[PDB]
């Protein structure tokens, strides 16, 4: 460690970094060569903009730091929306923004931006190196704040102090805190939410993505006062499989008898959810338990808040709370989300799997039975994500699933199965990739055969901007500028030098994609859907839509769903 | 104009706007329903990064407003890089950025970003419309800031309010001041000037882009004293055509005698110019014209500030300067001028037609002989700018240039070419691509298919990173990160459905370029160019590359220039 | 010139700055060492507040860079309200905000704040210093920023990077650029008033403070056209005196016919103006001649807009414009303007020499008439502001004003005083404040004190926000928390060493007031005035006050008008 690039590189070493994601450049040269010298690898992508998606999935799979770097001005201002989408995504990463030389700050130079101010919203901790030791500090200031969940980090580095030397070790050679503190609730609080339980003959749990560490607390609770678990799309892959009191998600992508027990139970406990659609959500009597204090109530009136973890709040009120052994609502519930699914199957999918063009529920269907039971998905923002909530099931929990659900980014798929598969090789990833989304960061195709990822990118190819469609469907505005001239994938992909398959005819989908998944290197699978496979009953609002409507609802997008309905029935009948 | 959102077209197309560059989505739809009943043309690009590329370029070539448009949170995001680039370009520009619903502002939403706080930098006007009437207002205020030439406005409307009542019209039926003030110098500060210039025995003028609309006064004022004429890269397209008194550029991308008759003669004039880089131009007698007075001494010491047009004030300092008779200097700087440039065609361009791989210079010089008198040129940043400066010439002052010369992206080239090729489709448009800045914005291959814009791609494709990799060599370090593995661009320009040419043989590069630039539609050229064609002296320092060293120099990069030599020679002839 | 410190006071003093107003503390030492050692002076204030304020007001009176520094963190944070008035009202100020040590930023560290974000919205110019060259070029860029006219200019300077060595003298050694271009319009703007013009049969110019340079221009082609003038209140200093064809000022603090005359005549030309209450504003035929072209057309419709300099642009135009004979419109406005004054002065200054509480119309009245021919008046926010409008006068333009008449912050007076002060001590100085005013920022009686500045501070002591009052009333909403107990500023004064008056009864004002003016040093003069001594046409509503009204409106607030009524009425001579 002689100079503050070397040092810099050192410490992420040390930490256990594996890779940076990036594209080399001016002031970021000197890092690099560090890079090159350690046993760091430098992952080259074609626009910044993908490192920080990279690293972003990266840290959402592994668990741990991930790390992008960009060159001065231009350079780092492409890291921007994948920052934004890590941040959203609480990722822990770590961005390294190469600067202008020090002696040209505030002199308007060529190249010249302010990413200590700019990054500010993207970000829990912004600061500007100004010397080799301030710099060793900042670095260390930077990992803490985001190995203890604050989300995105960013060190600005003038190209100049990267040469400079190191600072003496003082902070660089601590151990940084990454542990996951166990929080218990308020006594008060959590006596307030025993009390509300207990008065209520009915319940129902509404979990999002806190809910990953409490599957086993969550269904302990469920089985003691009888109540339905309804999720968010963020609480889908943990809670959703082998539970028997499954009732779907809210939402104008839910699904099932989710937001009628949720509004029809006496009591609805969120937990660990920040479900932002108000209108889908009750007021009367709701509980609310998130490890973040701040989130409490902002999205519906909220009787009895409870900051703390879900399982350990939990794990504290299931001695005080007495078991119901009343079970009408919970069998009520169950019966009619199996209607309400076998009713939309019946209404939307029967007999389209021979329609020309490829229906993508039928290949989501096909899709979610093909992949390997340990694939990560990721999810293009757009009807991809009607399509992942719909047919992408979770069997066993060993699947993962990284997206753009905060923040709604398109084209994140491509760059977010870059990280997902530079974590394991031998471990299948299938980017679900729009049209739009693919086209957006095209570029990307030659940065999947550069470093000869084996990803699956499976292409909806509609010709169209599928979700501004259903938009403009709903406000009953005629359709301009969304669908657009045929474009052909498959060349492309094969024009870059990566194996790809054409899908026309919906007969041959199920081989072709089966013989598409087995390739072992990286696939481009080009389908030619349907851009109209879309119903939206007439009472849906271009303000729900957006999501400002304050108006009670429970009214979802119409369309199938798929496996799913297997847990539905087999609920149904373990009914005692 | 019955809403917000078609009174904003409204205004937009009583203005003469003719075209919106975009992506169409949530909060962006009212607006663009409004732009299919309207005669305003929608565009739809791939990346919104190239819309406001795209709208930055048409600007540089009409002189008139130019509008992109973009979805919330993370649409207008991608409408950074290019609105930095317009920004600093200083083109008039209004970008719409659609916004989250105003209800849900403050609550951590869907999509949520504050792109009022964001764009900040890159801007000179940056408000958020909250209502109806005062969105009427600051749309105005917004296009009268643009138009007078604060540089990006950028405009924020909640999706909501986009559909929400127009304004009364009191700011939409105002007149936009959009015309061109003559400013004349203080006295006093033009009085110093003439002494400065009576006092010298020998001037030496520099100019940059500011000597736009001031040719005859520069030349009138260059006859009299007897200076030569040097320019800066954005003056080079105005000042170095017809000039008798041309001497070339300074900086490490120059040529000629313009930093040793910019650092011998008694003083040097900077006539609307804010080359940045200090280290070429001289402190001990220096005077400097400029428009903008916060400008004035921002490069080197400055004896002679004038606050001024260069045209008013050269015209008002004239009858006062007397004239010179000895042409000693003059004279003397020519014939240096002319012998520098046929020495470095010399020692550089032996055998270049010869040259495998295809040498970049070679490429540039049949580019620039066969290229239309009236052509756009856009530059990709990088390597491609080394070319632009040494072989693309402006006979008759009738070519248009579009670069990002001061923000300094790379990609630029083809969202410039987009936007240039828009505003007139019988205009030849040729885009000098680097193969990184291609790969960089990849999908705006469709767009160029899509919209079927004739023009020319020139892809310089050397498989590298190639300014990074004579960075590396300027400091010693090992070649890494720079070079990669070979892409098949007309492969791949073929598969989106534009005509393409691979040229790999230097015997075939006229004939094949020449067949290329004739072709009536959008065309790639993938050209196989070698990376290695870099000569760098072996005193270049990474301080004088990264444009922090301190010490004079005169040492620019090897490597040959073309036609400008033809001038340099005619002008010798003419010495009497 | 060894340190950053000592280099950054060299070039102060070589471009002529006198003195640094500030407060020393922790980073700021090594600074205010070299001020020691230099010519310049150091004005200690009790608030670094008074400090921003205080250069503000030096700078609108010289026209010269002013200097205002203070300490890390909390230091400097105490500038901001100074330099959002500097920055508004166009002052050429340069800021020194001390910093922390670079070693402690990013550290959360004592006192840490990043100013170099905060003072972005009251800047043209904000940067921070990482090394001692760059710190000598950033040091340039913003003395040259400020005085190119582009607003404040802030430099933050970390404690420890002021002790290293300073610059190679690059950019020290350059000369400023403090020159006045001469803006000319675009011809083809110029072309289209000139038919507006022609076109007309009335013309009304309403003027606002980018006049400063042209009143032989606007007299001229008035003298042409036939035109009325009419003012901004920041117009008012320049265009009003000796004016043959003054109408008045528009507003709710307004005056005479100047609304009647803009919205009456065929064609209304804004000159140098961004006056911004637009119900007041026609939008049927207006034109607006602006020096900024991204000011134009932010108030009204404007059919003829024109970038450029007022004196250019009618230098310009007039051999184009036609002489019009036909004065009617001029002789109408012109009488209509003395009937309104007459009626104004007749309706509300009846008995107002023996009004009780003492009536501040009164005290304004006299204030003009003692006062010197070249005194500085600054002026409070809030009521002051009417009364400085009615009833001070400028004849022969010598006299100076400073008040926060954009940025709108109270307290403003008698920190703007003791900049304008620090100037010329031979030169009388007139501190308008408000008791609300004086309460805010009451430290500032200890600087005057130790500096023996001899400001005279009247007080408007109304035991009242005045305005608030005022404000409440157009509502209907019950007065609530703008009256409380009485406080004696004289004996507050007198506790800090400067000799106090205070004023009781309206018999006694002329002859106290001319005491105390006459006094050679430091005086505060409290004087005990009614806070309701205001006069609201019952039309006049919350949104009208607060700014947000639409509809077209004449009304201006009740009260009476001063010595102005003298040029009212010589301009009626020959009728
Ligand atoms: C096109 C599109 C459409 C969408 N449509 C829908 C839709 O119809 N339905 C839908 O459900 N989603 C939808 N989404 C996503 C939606 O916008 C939200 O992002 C999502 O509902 C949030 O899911 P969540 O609550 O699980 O995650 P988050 O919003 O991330 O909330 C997790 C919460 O848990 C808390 N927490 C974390 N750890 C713990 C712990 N250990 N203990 C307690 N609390 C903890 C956090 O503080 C946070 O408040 C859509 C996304 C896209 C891209
Ligand atoms: C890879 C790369 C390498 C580069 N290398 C070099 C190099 O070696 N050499 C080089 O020269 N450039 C180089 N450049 C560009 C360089 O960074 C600057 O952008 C350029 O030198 C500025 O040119 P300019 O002074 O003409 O333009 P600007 O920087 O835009 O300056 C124009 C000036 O004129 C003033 N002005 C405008 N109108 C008027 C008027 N009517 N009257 C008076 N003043 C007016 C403006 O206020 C402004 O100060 C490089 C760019 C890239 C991308
Ligand atoms: C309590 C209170 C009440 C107020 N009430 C009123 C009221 O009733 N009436 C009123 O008039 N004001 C009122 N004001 C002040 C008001 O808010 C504005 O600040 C004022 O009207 C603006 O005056 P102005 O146009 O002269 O100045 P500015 O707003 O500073 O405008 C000057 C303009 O001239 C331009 N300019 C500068 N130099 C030149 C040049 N050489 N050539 C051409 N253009 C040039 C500038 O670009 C600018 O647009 C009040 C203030 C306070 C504190
Ligand atoms: C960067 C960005 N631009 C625009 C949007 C708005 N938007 C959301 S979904 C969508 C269409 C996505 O099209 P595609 O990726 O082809 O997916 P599809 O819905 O057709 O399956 C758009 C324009 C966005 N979320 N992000
Ligand atoms: C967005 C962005 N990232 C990085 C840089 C730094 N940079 C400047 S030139 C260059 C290489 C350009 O390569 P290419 O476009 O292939 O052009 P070449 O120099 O090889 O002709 C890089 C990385 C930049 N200017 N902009
Ligand atoms: C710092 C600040 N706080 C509040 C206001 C709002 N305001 C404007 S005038 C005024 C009352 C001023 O009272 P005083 O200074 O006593 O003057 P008066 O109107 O009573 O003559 C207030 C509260 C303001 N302009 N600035
Ligand atoms: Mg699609
Ligand atoms: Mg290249
Ligand atoms: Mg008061």
């Amino acid at each position: 460690a002689r100079s503050y690039a070397e040092q810099l590189i050192d410490t992420l070493e040390a930490q256990g970094v594996k890779r940076i994601y990036g594209l080399v450049g001016d002031s970021l040269n000197p890092i690099v060569d560090a890079v090159r010298q350690s046993g760091i690898e430098w992952v080259h992508v074609r626009n910044e903009e993908a490192a920080a998606f990279a690293a972003g999935a990266e840290s959402l799979i592994t668990g741990e730091l991930a790390v992008c770097a960009a060159s001065c001005g231009p350079g780092n201002t492409h890291l921007i929306q994948g920052l934004y989408d890590s941040h959203r995504n609480g990722a822990k990463v770590l961005a390294i923004a190469s600067h202008i030389p020090s002696a040209q700050i505030g002199s308007t130079f060529f190249q010249e931006t302010h990413p200590e101010i700019l990054f500010k919203e993207c970000s829990g901790y912004c600061e500007m190196v100004n010397g080799g030791e301030q710099g060793e500090r900042i670095l260390h200031h930077a990992i803490q704040s985001t190995m203890a969940g604050k989300g995105v980090s960013v060190v600005v580095i003038p190209g100049d102090i990267a040469k400079e030397d190191a600072g003496d070790g003082t902070y660089s050679n601590s151990t940084i805190s990454s542990g996951t503190p166990v929080v218990f609730p308020d006594p008060t609080e959590a006596a307030a939410l025993v009390e509300a339980i207990n008065n209520a003959k009915s319940v129902t749990l509404f979990c999002g993505a806190g809910v990953k560490n409490a599957r086993a607390q969550v269904l302990e609770l469920a089985e003691k006062i009888k109540s339905p678990i309804g999720h968010a799309l963020g609480g889908k892959q943990y809670i959703q499989h082998e539970n028997p009191f499954e009732v779907g998600m809210s939402g104008l992508l839910g699904y099932g008898a989710c937001v009628d027990a949720s509004n029809e139970a006496d009591l609805l406990i969120l937990l660990g959810t920040d479900f932002p659609y108000s209108d889908f959500l009750p007021k009367d009597n709701v509980a609310q338990v998130d490890i973040n204090g701040a989130h409490i109530g902002r999205r519906t009136t909220v009787k009895y808040p409870v900051t703390g973890d879900v399982a350990a709040t939990i794990e504290n009120i299931l001695p005080h709370v007495k078991e119901k052994t009343d079970r009408s609502f919970l069998d009520r519930m169950l019966k009619a989300h199996e209607r309400k699914l076998s009713s939309v199957v019946e209404t939307y999918t029967h007999n389209v799997e021979k329609h020309v063009p490829i229906h993508p529920e039928y290949v989501a269907s096909i899709l979610n039975e093909l992949a390997d039971k340990d694939a990560v998905f990721t999810v293009d923002t757009g009807m991809c994500n009607v399509w992942h909530a719909r047919y992408i099931e979770n069997p066993e929990g060993t699947r993962d699933f990284v997206g753009s659900f905060r923040h709604g980014t398109m084209a994140n798929a491509l760059p977010h199965a870059i990280g997902a598969q530079s974590v394991d090789r031998n471990r299948q990833v299938i980017a679900m990739c729009g049209d739009g989304g693919l086209g957006m960061l095209l570029g990307e195709l030659l940065t999947v055969k550069l470093h000869k990822l084996p990803l699956k990118a499976v292409v909806f190819n509609n010709s169209s901007l599928g979700m501004v469609k259903l938009e403009m469907l709903v406000e009953g505005q005629p359709e301009f500028g969304t669908d657009h001239e045929e474009v052909n994938f498959a060349d492309i992909a094969a024009a870059a030098g990566i194996k790809s398959v054409r899908i026309t005819d919906p007969t041959k989908v199920r081989e072709q994609l089966a013989d598409a998944l087995a390739y072992p290197g990286p696939v481009l699978i080009d389908i030619v859907t349907d851009p109209n496979a879309l119903s939206i009953p007439p009472t849906i609002t271009w303000e729900q839509v957006m999501g400002f409507s304050k108006a009670a609802t429970r009214t979802v997008f119409g369309g199938g769903v798929g496996a799913m309905i297997d847990l539905a029935r087999s609920n149904i009948r373990n009914i005692p």
